[PDB]
């Protein structure tokens, strides 16, 4: 996933400069003066004297730099060239990360391609290619390990950055919220959208049912309440739905931490394509979830979506009339920009770990809780129309 | 300021109360008390009082439900819900600046659609003249005349600092300073600009731009040398008359003064609001800070562009014409760790008192402001007034 | 600054002895005892047995020196020089010091010319050579890099020098008056006196008007009262003055600390020779300003200045009957021998920096004080004139 070992430009002096992972210029011998402007402030960003190797800014996300290389003592500079992405080869890297991180990010890199006319190639792994690519004829998609453009005029390499890190994203992604920060990063319109998806598949299942994602990838984003999802389920069917479960794995946790399906939901379980989760999805009069990636799916499908979350803030995701959160304990150790999110530590819970109020952030989110928002999108449901947002 | 007694009304003599937020009184002899939240049906707090008042930690909304019983009784006394349709409820603003309650206002509103209640408000005399015509279902009122009297609940809207969570669900520097309204309310929290009085006729024939210079701290300040001059020489060259309707020409502490800038026009002085919305209605757009009247050209409709560096972009209300630099320091006002001081009109927690204090705003020239009013000049002449709005 | 690498006048066997820098003589290869007398008092300064190099006069103003050099046994003199300068270079070298400075010195090496009619070269930038030269033909001006003569036979450097410096200057400067310690130096007639102008330039703005400078070299120098200018501006219309603000800079300052061109004085700012400053101070009724060097240009106009300061006392700067200063605070940091000005430091405070008082110098200097001293010039004027002494 890396630059090219050279910079992609030439310069006039048998030099090379490039805006892959920043703004770079490698050096022949010689003597040298080098800055770094913000062409849209006029800001010198950084400045220095070399003889000969790398000059690199500080700065990895979009910034429109300005590069400019003098002989030391000169009067004009003899390489003058600033950002300029009309018609040219970019590059936007995505990591492998999570389904929730990419459906977050990815409407943020459409922006940037509509807003620089640039022909722009982004990378990350097949299943969401297979999901996205025919609704963005646009931009070219491919893989970490095959890119097409092999020589790139500038790279912006998408992703979270821990520790509040300001050097790959322009603020902490917990400050505006995880899927936002590609807009910053990107420099383009901040406010979140769902992705566009494939929604011509016709009904399959012909009564009323909701689908349910219980499944996380750390134990804070599972709904700990003891008796949550049972009621709730119950509940559903009482309402007269049919409750199906879609969550990758019927299984998942460490050591002696394990959930499971909840006895009562149908078994739509198992990793299949992204497309057919959609397909499912598109019928469903709403969906139940936890913060991770089936709920931005889910989103996108254009249905209702009710989101329990302690561990992280009600604008840490996308907005839902029908978000579930209790402000009463501890809540939003996600956000904290005090604390760390532990990546090896599946059972990670920075106030309460390893006593009885550990994971008070969901134990306090009661079924009658849930149930009662359930109860306001249901009548919401039948005396208004589907329409009604 | 609660009753002295409250306003409840219990069968028996104690009486029970949601003005402060909740509260129950008790005439001497044992009794245990339950505070529970309806919506999930959780037990907040449980004791044995002999004697005096017994009231609820959190003061922000929650449907809460008091039971009193005798001691070791199975069935309780008092067992009353929360239930504002319909009835006397009074939501307290501080007499803060503008920009505090224009941020706050809608969300007022939003309470007493959602509730059905009978709903007073209470704020100094200024913003009364500027809203009441459009808010004929709320009742205005300044603090030392009440016309409820007596209330059946009573939120206090404002800004809690230090992280307090008992005034506020969430602390306000994570949600943004306005929308922390919506969620001590408990209703949705998206911002929206209040409604105004837009139907006063052009005066001014010619194409001009209102700008505000002057603020509550100098960190809310653009505080760059030559950025206001270079900013209102560019407008002209553009064909713009330039006004400064701040409320003082002059403004500050000790040895460091802010002027009205050589070259805007004086349209500055104490005026009623009103007068301010007409003038502000038929500007082009608008150039100000993260002060009051930035909230009131919001809301005449007109484009923003906004200025500030201690405040990250997201905070205020959305503006493709926000102007932030992420270079160096930025955002002093929304980082948990620091703590604003009121009394202090030269703070800056990282930077005061050394050559980099205000970095903030001295990053962001007049080069940078410049660019952003092209872009917006260019969508105005190109596009039409919808088209950008 | 530098003086010749070897002392310019030849003695008998291969000495050399000048008055360039102080008094000097380079000895070679011989054992000597040498002695420097004030011919004046006849006292003996300065004696000393030594076999070969340097011997400088600690003392480097103007004395009318003797020196004497003496084989060690030796009953009388082999060199018996005393100082006498009729028709003999001279070079007075000034700093490219502010120009309030070189106003203020400059008649004083006028008068040390007419006392001992040499032969005088001076030094300074070339700015100022241009104001002045046309008026003193007795007198060759020159640039510190290019001066004609390069053998002088005495040097004088006058300048400000701080930390109490005895060497170079006969009294603490901030005893005499920093303008008078150039005729201390050069053993002249201290008392103050204008430099010679060309007033001949005729009238251009019919109309009465007065000219203001309100930027300088350091904060302390400003006016720092928040309302003074404005007051003062608009006081002088209402009297029928047309007001033109003639400093160099429009905007200046450091860090967050900026000064501006006041809203309401016309723009007269810019770096024009300063004859185009002089011709336009001629007619002006009056000027308005600082302990900076516009207001020494316009006193030599001949025209009524009142002269606002609060850091320096009265009796610092030249004498005005309109000298603005204020008792009952903090003042005089500049004339104070206990502390020192910083060069770096433009918010240097000695007394008060980094506190509520910072600039109590000027603050307690009110736009009513101001004016009540304009109000009695104004009453002279209209009756007296011009001639106003
Ligand atoms: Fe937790
Ligand atoms: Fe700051
Ligand atoms: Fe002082």
């Amino acid at each position: 996933i890396t630059p090219p070992d050279t910079p992609t430009q030439a310069g006039p002096e048998n030099i090379f400069y490039d805006f892959n992972d920043g703004a770079r210029v490698l050096l022949p011998e010689g003597k040298w003066h080098v800055r770094l402007l913000d062409a849209d402030s006029e800001n010198i960003l950084f400045c220095c004297d070399v003889d000969k190797g790398w000059v690199t800014s500080s700065k990895k996300y979009f910034v429109r730099f300005r590069i400019q290389v003098f002989r030391q003592g000169a009067a004009t500079p003899l390489l003058d060239e600033t950002l300029k992405l009309k018609d040219r080869p970019v590059l936007i890297s995505f990591p492998t990360g999570t389904l929730g991180d990419l459906l977050g990010w990815f409407p943020y890199a459409e922006r940037f391609q509509s807003l620089h006319k640039c022909r722009l190639e982004c990378t990350m792994s097949q299943d969401i290619i297979d999901l996205l690519a025919p609704q963005y004829p646009q931009i070219q998609f491919s893989t970490p390990d095959k890119p097409r453009t092999v020589a790139p005029y500038a790279t912006y390499r998408v992703g979270l950055y821990f520790g509040g890190d300001t050097n790959n994203q322009p603020v902490d992604f917990r400050k505006v919220g995880f899927h936002r920060s590609a807009g910053y990063i990107l420099g383009v319109d901040p406010r979140e959208a769902p992705v566009r998806l494939d929604l011509s598949a016709p009904r399959v299942i012909a009564a009323p049912y909701v689908c349910i994602a219980t499944q996380s990838t750390c134990q804070a984003k599972y709904w700990n309440n003891g008796t949550g999802w049972s009621e709730v389920i119950a509940h559903l069917k009482s309402l007269g739905y049919r409750v199906m479960c879609i969550d990758r794995d019927a299984h998942y946790g460490q050591g002696f931490v394990w959930n499971h399906i909840p006895w009562g939901a149908e078994d739509f379980t198992g990793k299949l394509p992204l497309q057919e989760r959609v397909n499912l999805l598109r019928h469903a009069s709403f969906f139940i979830g936890l913060p991770s990636g089936l709920s931005w799916l889910a989103w996108a499908t254009r249905i209702p979506v009710v989101l329990i979350s302690g561990f992280s803030l009600p604008n840490s995701e996308f907005y839902t009339p029908w978000r579930v959160f209790n402000s009463h304990g501890c809540y939003g150790c996600w956000d904290d920009t005090s604390l760390n999110f532990d990546h090896h530590d599946f059972l990670w819970c920075p106030r309460h770990k390893n006593t009885d109020r550990q994971f008070e952030c969901t134990r306090l989110i009661t079924g009658a809780q849930v149930n009662g928002v359930i109860n306001k999108l249901h009548r919401s449901l039948t005396e208004q129309g589907v329409e009604a947002t």
